[PDB]
């Protein structure tokens, strides 16, 4: 039989920014 | 039979920011 | 028979920023 | 003076599917 | 005067998916 | 001064797929 599919598309988006040990004096 | 499927698209989003110890003297 | 189906599209969203030890003096 | 800042992040998430017209018999 | 600064990281998504004009007989 | 930035990282996502016009008989 006839059959349309659309599996996944599944996006996935992340951000881990980092700012180092400030020792502002 | 016929069938129309769209599975998935989960998107999912995260963001993990991070500043280090700061010692601001 | 025929069918039309839409499943997942669960999008989630998640922030957990972070500010280090602030030793402002 | 000292300033730690962290302006944005603003994460904006959407999703608009569409099925045609489904002329189904 | 000392700065630490992280401005945007405005992360947006989008999803916009379309199936045409479904005529299943 | 000093001054530390971290100016950008906008992650914009999409996605806009498309099945065409389905004549399934």
């Amino acid at each position: 039989g006839q059959a349309w599919n659309q599996q996944g598309f599944n996006q996935t988006q992340s951000s881990a920014p980092w700012m180092g040990p400030n020792y502002g004096v």
